[PDB]
């Protein structure tokens, strides 16, 4: 049974998965995604280094493959990450003046988003912008541009494709008592009051065993920022306990603005922490207890 179809039957938009050309051409990834997931995200093919390895010199080989594959197979598409400190070429991080970095950032956002205008459900515009204590992370954008990089990024994104849901996302937002969770909510409320078009908060959810329960109160906290949507992204869970996965699903079901859940890959061996068996399919591409528990929970 398809957890995407089942979550849609509960009124959500999708159950999604991160993938890319290199996954889709091998193993059983394509077959599983066709059957069981309703949205795909590019693991790497829309990151900054993949799409703009030198200034103004873009490439969309991997991104085009995924977008066209999704269209061929009736899947929704998310894109990202437009602005964050990971997967950032040295030519960007070496910029030390505000206006150059603004222009480079705007050009990057606009070029990526306009290529697939109208076809992308959501873009992760800004990622991992917060420190653990809730202050803003001093990535190159914050240090060189200042706080206005986040307003600028979202306003540029809205102009490039007004149909796309624009997301800020971060990790370690899995407890309502954690300062980072409280800080992103306070800052997003104030940014939206300032007119920044932040449509969504995405929770980049890398759980250790037992942390699913905390999401029950963390996700409603994130939703109190007043964004139209929240989502769970890059989900994986050390040990893949049915309990942890079911708690995460229940949290999204309980939050009316939660549109869906994306897991960070199909099969355990391909995970960045494969040996913690943190995904929903095992090394034989067979559904794991956690998958079956999600099915039963959604039925
Ligand atoms: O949710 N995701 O699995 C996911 C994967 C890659 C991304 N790059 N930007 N945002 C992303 C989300």
């Amino acid at each position: 049974q398809s957890i995407d179809q089942l979550i849609k039957a509960r009124g959500k938009v999708y159950f999604g998965v991160a993938t890319d050309q290199n996954r889709l051409t091998t193993g059983k990834n394509a077959a599983i995604i066709k059957a069981d997931f309703g949205m795909v995200w590019p693991e790497e093919s829309m990151q900054w280094d993949a799409t703009e390895p030198s200034q103004g010199n873009f490439n969309f080989a991997g991104a085009d493959y995924l977008v066209n594959w999704a269209q061929q197979n009736g899947k929704l598409i998310g894109g990202g990450m437009l602005v964050w400190h990971n997967q950032l070429p040295s030519w960007v991080s070496s910029i030390t003046d505000k206006n150059t970095l603004i222009n480079v950032m705007k050009n990057h956002i606009t070029t990526l988003m306009t290529r697939y205008k109208g076809k992308i459900r959501a873009w992760d515009v800004v990622g991992e912008a917060f420190n653990e204590d809730g202050s803003l992370r001093q990535n190159v954008f914050l240090n060189v541009i200042g706080e206005d990089y986040i307003p600028i990024a979202f306003q540029t994104a809205r102009a490039a494709d007004p149909n796309a849901k624009l997301y800020i996302m971060d990790y370690n937002l899995d407890s309502a008592s954690y300062p980072k969770t409280q800080a992103i909510v306070n800052r997003v409320k104030q940014w939206r009051a300032a007119g920044v078009p932040i449509d969504g908060i995405g929770s980049q959810m890398h759980l250790s065993a037992g942390q699913g329960a905390g999401v029950l109160q963390a996700l409603p906290l994130l939703a109190s920022a007043g964004t139209p949507e929240v989502s769970i992204l890059m989900l994986d869970v050390a040990g893949a306990s049915p309990t942890d996965y079911v708690n995460v699903v229940n949290a999204c079901l309980n939050v009316q603005s939660c549109v869906g859940i994306t897991v960070f890959g199909v099969a355990d061996p391909d995970s960045w922490r494969a040996s913690s068996t943190p995904l929903l399919f095992d090394g034989n591409f067979n559904p794991k207890p956690a998958y079956n528990a999600i099915v039963q929970n959604l039925q």
